[PDB]
């Protein structure tokens, strides 16, 4: 497939997303699934258009795939290629760390030379503070299971859309 999306997940729900992502674009001949836990960093240089998912643990921490294989990132070529970003949260029990993990990763790999596409509104959330918030928008795609579940779907579905653009699909 021409995009590659890299997931991580500790309970399962990014996974989740990432299928229904995957779906929302066509499927497998558009979208490949891949799981960052059975991933070499090198395994993203194979695609010029990267979706980039994973979910905030601890206190504003990367799910520890992610977090493994975070200082293998700058061997990976980013040059120039577009990335685009989802992540799992709790707006309400983590309001001052909601969606911290996608800043992170977002933070890393837009300095190694990316463009990130797919920004996304905070209207539509309730929370204090994040790392993946830059001037008043998210860089990507928040989803949160334990809040909004019902609005998962059409989130992604209007996400894709606005993605395919973006990608140029
Ligand atoms: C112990 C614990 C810590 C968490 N820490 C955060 C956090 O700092 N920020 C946040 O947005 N969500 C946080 N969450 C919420 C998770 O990201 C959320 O439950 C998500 O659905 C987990 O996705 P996964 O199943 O892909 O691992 C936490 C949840 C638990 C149970």
């Amino acid at each position: 497939a021409k995009i590659g999306l890299f997931y991580g997940t500790q309970t399962g729900v990014t996974q989740t997303i990432a299928e229904s992502i995957q779906q929302e674009f066509g499927g497998e001949s558009i979208v490949d699934l891949n799981d960052i836990a059975n991933a070499d960093a090198s395994d993203l240089n194979a695609y010029d258009y990267l979706i980039i998912g994973c979910p905030t643990w601890g206190v504003g921490e990367l799910q520890s795939d992610w977090e493994g294989i975070y200082d293998d990132l700058d061997s990976v070529n980013f040059q120039g290629k577009k990335v685009a970003y989802f992540g799992a949260g709790d707006q309400v029990g983590y309001s001052d760390n909601f969606q911290d993990a996608m800043g992170i990763l977002e933070e890393k790999i837009s300095s190694l030379g990316s463009q990130t596409v797919g920004y996304w509104p905070i209207e539509g959330y309730d929370f204090n503070e994040s790392k993946a918030v830059r001037n008043n928008q998210f860089v990507g795609l928040a989803i949160d299971e334990d809040n909004q579940p019902d609005l998962t779907k059409n989130r992604i579905k209007t996400w894709v859309s606005q993605l395919k653009s973006e990608f140029g699909l």
